[PDB]
């Protein structure tokens, strides 16, 4: 199991959202954030901009899928669309039913 | 050591800090997220976004179970989107105020 | 590759960002937090466990880069009273740079 953490242009979140549905990734946690990459929050002083951060998390066989569909949705192909961060994630708990990992996120 | 994300229900929150705590369980971080899981938002195509409160706590390997068991029977109410917890690694845990490390950086 | 991420209080932003990009580390995501340590929110006594407001820093680095990551956090940051923060280091298996779909080394450089 992995955590893919993907940070957006806010405005991209719903075409994310409905690549991942598609792709039969069902499950994320959004949050509002501000950042900056290589260029400092320039469009030198350094600013921060408002991005959306995406978390989720999935089965190993489905990473490259997850980022695919990210990637694609994501891409306006100018500055700051973004950075991803793939991460392990040790054990997964449905908190309703106490069901663990595999069954946890399906 | 390890991080424990939860994700629950907003109102559950007290019920939960207030469980861990009692275990000895004492630090935490809370943020405003909003989700989904497998009904995509639906309670009743479409997917919505509801709220929820993210709970980060990182504590040594062996009191992961505890804080485990203690976010479930606090956050439980029954119903789907009760929440689903994460469990990840952390190599190293630093107070910024004296620069201890670890299980004294936790303890 | 290491996720730092620092939780601090919510004025020191601006120093935390100076020290960092003047070493080099450029790259970062902030949010805004709620939190308690092993003090339970306080500072006469009190009873209640409160949350206080903090800031959530994440610098993803590589590897050579966490020492100078902690250091600048830890002399940006520190104040000397209860709260100052708490810093934790996990491992990243993978970075990718959205705009081109560079990983790892070049998406964590400033090239
Ligand atoms: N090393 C990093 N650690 C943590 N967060 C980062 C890092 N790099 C970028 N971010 C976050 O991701 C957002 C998007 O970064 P961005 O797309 O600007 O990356 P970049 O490397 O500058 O690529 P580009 O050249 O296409 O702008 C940032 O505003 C910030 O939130
Ligand atoms: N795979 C996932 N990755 C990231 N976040 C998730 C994932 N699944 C759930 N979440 C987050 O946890 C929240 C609660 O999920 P929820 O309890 O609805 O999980 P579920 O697997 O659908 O279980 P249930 O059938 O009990 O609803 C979601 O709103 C979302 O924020
Ligand atoms: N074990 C933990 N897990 C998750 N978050 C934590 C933990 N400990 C602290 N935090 C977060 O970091 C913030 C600052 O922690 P704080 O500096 O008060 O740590 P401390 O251990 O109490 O050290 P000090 O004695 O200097 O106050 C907390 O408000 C909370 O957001
Ligand atoms: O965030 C943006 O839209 C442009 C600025 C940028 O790419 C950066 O700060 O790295
Ligand atoms: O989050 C809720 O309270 C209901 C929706 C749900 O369970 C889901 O989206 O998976
Ligand atoms: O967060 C603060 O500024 C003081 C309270 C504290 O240190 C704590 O809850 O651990
Ligand atoms: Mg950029
Ligand atoms: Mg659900
Ligand atoms: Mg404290």
């Amino acid at each position: 199991m992995k955590k893919i953490e993907a940070i957006i242009r806010p405005f991209k979140l719903d075409e994310v959202k409905i690549a991942l549905v598609n792709a039969g990734i069902v499950g994320m946690t959004v949050s509002e954030v501000r950042g900056f990459g290589r260029q400092k929050g320039q469009t030198y002083t350094v600013e921060f901009l408002q991005k959306l951060k995406l978390e989720i998390v999935v089965e190993d066989a489905q990473v490259d899928t997850v980022i695919d569909k990210i990637v694609a949705a994501a891409r306006t192909g100018e500055i700051g669309d973004g950075k991803i961060f793939v991460s392990p994630v040790d054990q997964t708990i449905r908190i309703r039913t106490g069901e663990k990992n595999a069954d946890a996120i399906s």
